[PDB]
Parts: structure tokens; C-alpha cells; sequence
């Protein structure tokens, strides 16, 4: 209806530095294709990209901007069939769906076994249900709408990610599709293998929930230093173990409920001696000495017993225990130093350049209008796709020099540490008064 | 309490929590992330029912647990898998030990010992070392959040 | 200027809490909720006298 606003809204704007290390504005068409973008990939882009060597993420988003213009290639290509653009969009319902079965079916079994917001309603209609066929039948008829509703799930979101436009052997890459695709088998185990199977899918939620992921992250990120802390630790009780097969072999004994004598030596053979220290003493929290037999203050050895017990518990249990526990703690405080870091860089920096917020203050250009208008990502991403696009005998001066620069390999091109709202306006009133 | 009955007068020592700031920021130091609780202690329901699982389908009759009836004195626990669901995630979670400690006493000569002995040690090493220390550690980062705040 | 008398009425617990209690905005500035807070404040000393 106003020309002026279509022309607004298909122009866009961006900085570049030539050669000369001088400062330009570049005002160009946004081709069509790139109207295609989906706000998921954009904002995934957005907090994913990762810092380089040199601290700038620029690397990263032309690395990614070749997978961009794919995605809208597929995403118009998608958008051209209905039933299937219908369907993506749709994915997170499936999932909510396919996670609401897959809980509801687990607690039935759980509760059940052996036998023989509209949630609320399903609750009431699955009740309904178990009272009128039987456990049997719903957990079958659930079952069966699980499998679909996954199916439909994993066909959204092949359909949705476009893994496929970077390969098949990508697609095979990709971590979740593997664990849809092993959502998938054991979804159809439970149906057919046994109803047991399906509590396997609970473990869902860790995929469904990110505070429960970044908890098993807090254990994760530093899995070999608590594997190699278990590993001193059983050092330790071998050692212990080869001292009282040694010494005190005889306190060994152990009281046995015999299925239809009440106490058994422990301590006969070194590999029983250690199991049985392994065992008894890291799970009591007193140690080794709570299982042992005894001792008499009349006994000789009784000193020699206690000095064992103490060094036991004081090494083993007080230190190792507590050094992994010390290990998840540090792994806590480092995730949230480094999630902590990652928010302050992306809320108070330019991507693009880098510069930060206070730099912008008391001046024309405030940093919310440099970064949406000025310094915009997504405006040099539709600069490379219109460059790629456009044909080489319409290339002007800018796109001719961006378009080298692009083959060449070399990322100079994008401006780094410098706006030209900045530091132009006061250069030029500086070389003003100079002349 | 002064007219329904007088122990209800008990929920009015709550107010000392509004009393006191240092107390107040004591529950946050729980309360600031209490989602982050809420879904490790679902995982550890969730570990319990696999465990509770591997435990009716190969060890049933380990579970025997002594009770003390009111006027035999041995009782199965996993008959039904909600049963032996239950016992796990009360006695093991409830002692340091594990499950193991509730749980029959097996005998080197028996077969099965050594898968006895890979259960309760798996069960030790990931129920009650990690999760429940996993929770204690997510209380530690929050206590450390609201001071740096 | 010269100081409206309602303004003598304002508590100084009133201002405890603002100043306490104010969070700085995206931008990081505190002068968005003091400027949303002032009508507040004049109803405020209104009651108070
Ligand atoms: N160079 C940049 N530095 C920092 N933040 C940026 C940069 N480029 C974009 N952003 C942020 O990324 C998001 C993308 O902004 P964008 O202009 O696409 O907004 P939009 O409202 O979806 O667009 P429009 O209304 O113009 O169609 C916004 O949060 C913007 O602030
Ligand atoms: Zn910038």
C-alpha cells in the first residue's frame, strides 16, 4: 500500500572496511531468499557461536552463513507443500504429547505391575479407560498412540531441522537423531517385548528439561577426574585389603542369612578379603572396622586394630568421599562462572565488532540502535547471500571487493573493534578545524 | 488455636522466618533453584524405579525385610513392583549403605554373589554417592550465586 | 526551585525501600523505576498527611 515502507523493509544496510583500512556503507536489496529464515535458527545461531582465538565470533557466522542459506533454500521448499509445513510446525507438540504418554504409561506400570489444562482430562479418560477394559488393553492403546505420535515426531523434526540438506552421513552424524532413532526401538520393545521396557523412556526427561541436563553436566564435565578419584580409591582398599589378609585375617568374619554355619571368614582368600573391604566398608560410613570383629582391650593386638580402624576411616572415607564431592562442587561453580561470563559478553557486546556497550554512551547513536540497524548480523548475512546470488557483471565497487575477499578466504572485510557512528562524526569535525 | 485447638499455635513459629532476614536468605539460598532440586530428586525416583526393576525381575527373594508386628517376623518386599518400588526408595534412599543393607546377606558360596555384589556396589556409586550429593552441590552453587549477586 | 510542602511528608522508610530496593534496568540505569515509583511517592505523602 506505501511504497516507502515496502522499499524500507527490503533495503538493508551494513559497514565495511576496504583495503585502505577506511570505513563504508553498503546499502543493498535483501534478496528474497532470505525472507525464508526461521527465528529457531536464527536464535540458535545467536547463543551458540563461540568466541575464537582472537575473540571474535565472525569465523563462526560465515562458517554458518553457507548452512543458512541452505536452510531457507529447504524452508521454502517446504513451505511449498502444506500437509508437511503444517506438520514442523507442530513438532514441540508432538514431543509434549509423546512425553505425556511415555510418563503416564511408566506410572501405570509402576503402579499395576504385575496385572493380570486438558491433562487433567486425559488422566480422567485413561482412568476411564483402565476401569472399563483393564490395564491391559490401555496399556496396549497406549502403547500404540506413543509409537505414532513418535513417528510423527521424528517425521517433524527431519522434516523441520533439514539435517538431510547437509547429508546423509550428517544426518547419521547427529546425535538426536540417533536417540529418537533409539526412542523409536525401544518404544516398539515395549509395545511388543515387554511392558517393562518403556520405563526406559523416562530417561526422556534429562532431554526435556535443561536444569536437569546442566546437573548431569555438573558430573559430566569433569567425568574422569571422579573415575580416576574411584580409581585411588580402590587402590586403597587394596592395599588395606592385602594388610589385613596379612595381619588380620582372623577379624574377618561376617554373619550370612543362609537361604533354607551363621558366620563366614571373609578374609581366606586376597581377592574375597578385597571385595568384601570394597563392599562393607565404602558403603558403612564408620569403614571397614564397622564389619570387623570386635576387639578386646585384653587382646594383644587391640591397638594395632584401632590404629587400622582410625587410619581407615580418616583416609578412605573422610578424604577420597569427600574429594569427589569437592570435584562436583568445583565443576558447579566453574559451569556457572562460564554460563555467567557467556550472558555478560552477549548482552554487553557487539557481535559484529565487539565494541562494548559503554562505549556508546553520551553519544548520537545509542548501542540498542547501532546493534539493530548499524552493525546487524543478519544484514551481513543477506549481503553474502545477495553477493553469492548476484551475477559477477552486475557487481559493483563494495560487492566486487567483498566478493574477492569471500573467495579469498579472508574475513578482514568485516569491521572489528571500530563503528562509525563512533569515532567518524569527531574525526571529521577534528580534520574540519585542522583545514 | 485459641479456639480450634491449642497446637495449632505451632504454625505461628513460621513467622520467625519473616522475622529474621538472615534465615530468609538462608531458604533462598534452597528456594532460588528449588526446580533445579525438584528435577534431580525425579531423577533419582527415576534411577530407583530401574533399580527396583533389575531387582523384581532377578532378585526377588533377596528382598526380605523383618517387621515388627503388633500384638512371622519376616515379610517379602517385592512381591509386586510397586511394592519393591517402595522399599528401595525408602530404606535405601533412607540409609548410607544403599539398598545393599536392607537386603538379604548373601553367601560366597551362592551363585549369584557376584551380581549381588556389581548391584549393590552400582547402587551405592550412582543413587546415593552422585544424585543425593548432586543436590547438596546445586544448594552450594546457589548459596554462592546469591552472594556474588 | 522551591520544594513542594507535600513533599515533607514522605517516610524515610519510603525512601529506605526505594533506594534499596531499585534494580537497574537493560541499559543499567536506575531512572526508570524511580520515574515509574514517583506517583507512588506523591500518593504516598498525600496519606502520610
Ligand atoms: N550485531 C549485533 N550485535 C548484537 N545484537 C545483535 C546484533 N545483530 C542483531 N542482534 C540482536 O539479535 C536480534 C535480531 O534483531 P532483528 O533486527 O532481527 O529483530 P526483529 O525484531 O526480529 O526484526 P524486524 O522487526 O526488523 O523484522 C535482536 O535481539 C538484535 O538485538
Ligand atoms: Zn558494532
Amino acid at each position: 500500500e506505501d511504497p516507502l515502507a515496502y522499499y524500507e523493509n527490503h533495503t538493508s544496510q551494513i559497514e565495511i572496511v576496504r583495503q585502505d583500512r577506511s570505513m563504508e556503507q553498503i546499502v543493498f536489496p535483501v534478496p528474497g531468499i532470505c525472507q525464508f529464515l526461521t527465528e529457531e535458527t536464527k536464535h540458535r545461531l545467536f547463543t551458540t557461536t563461540e568466541q575464537d582465538e582472537q575473540g571474535s565470533k565472525v569465523s563462526d557466522f560465515f562458517d554458518q552463513s553457507s548452512f543458512l542459506h541452505n536452510e531457507m533454500e529447504w524452508q521454502r521448499k517446504l513451505r511449498s507443500m502444506p500437509l508437511i509445513y503444517w506438520f514442523s510446525r507442530r513438532m514441540t507438540l508432538w514431543g509434549s504429547i509423546s512425553f505425556n504418554l511415555a510418563v503416564f504409561i511408566n506410572i501405570i506400570i509402576a503402579f499395576f505391575y504385575p496385572y493380570m489444562s486438558i491433562r487433567p482430562l486425559i488422566v480422567a479418560l485413561i482412568l476411564r479407560s483402565i476401569y472399563y477394559l483393564g490395564i491391559g488393553p490401555t496399556l496396549n492403546i497406549l502403547g500404540a498412540l506413543n509409537l505414532t505420535n513418535k513417528i510423527v515426531f521424528v517425521v517433524s523434526f527431519v522434516g523441520n531441522r533439514g539435517t538431510f540438506i547437509r547429508g546423509y552421513k550428517a544426518m547419521v552424524m547427529d546425535m538426536e537423531f540417533l536417540y529418537h532413532v533409539g526412542y523409536i526401538l525401544t518404544s516398539v520393545l515395549g509395545l511388543f517385548a515387554h511392558e517393562l521396557f518403556y520405563s526406559i523412556l523416562l530417561f526422556d526427561l534429562i532431554y526435556r528439561e535443561e536444569t536437569l541436563f546442566n546437573v548431569i553436566k555438573s558430573v559430566t564435565r569433569n567425568g574422569r577426574s571422579i573415575l580416576l578419584t574411584a580409581l585411588l580409591a580402590l587402590i586403597l582398599v587394596y592395599l588395606f585389603s592385602i594388610v589385613g589378609f596379612l595381619f588380620l585375617k582372623d577379624d574377618f568374619i561376617l554373619e550370612v542369612d543362609r537361604l533354607p554355619d551363621s558366620t563366614e571368614r571373609a578374609c581366606d582368600t586376597l581377592l574375597m578379603c578385597i571385595v568384601t573391604v570394597m563392599n562393607h566398608g565404602l558403603r558403612n560410613g564408620g569403614g571397614v572396622g564397622d564389619i570387623l570383629r570386635k576387639p578386646s582391650k585384653d587382646e594383644s593386638l587391640f591397638p594395632a586394630r584401632v590404629v587400622y580402624d582410625l587410619l581407615f576411616f580418616f583416609i578412605v572415607i573422610i578424604i577420597v568421599l569427600n574429594l569427589i564431592f569437592g570435584v562436583i562442587i568445583d565443576t558447579f561453580a566453574d559451569l556457572r562462572s562460564e554460563k555467567q561470563k557467556k550472558e555478560e559478553i552477549l548482552k554487553t557486546t557487539c557481535f559484529i565488532c565487539g565494541l562494548e556497550r559503554d562505549k556508546f554512551d553520551n553519544k548520537t547513536v545509542s548501542f540498542e540502535e547501532h546493534i539493530k540497524l548499524e552493525h546487524n548480523m543478519w544484514n551481513y548475512l543477506y549481503f553474502i547471500v545477495l553477493v553469492r546470488v548476484k551475477n559477477k557483471t552486475d557487481y559493483t565497487g563494495p560487492e566486487s571487493y567483498v566478493a574477492q575477499m569471500i573467495k579469498n578466504k579472508n574475513l578482514d572485510w568485516f569491521p572489528r573493534m571500530r563503528a562509525m557512528s563512533l569515532v567518524s562524526n569527531e574525526g571529521e569535525g577534528e580534520q574540519n578545524e585542522i583545514r
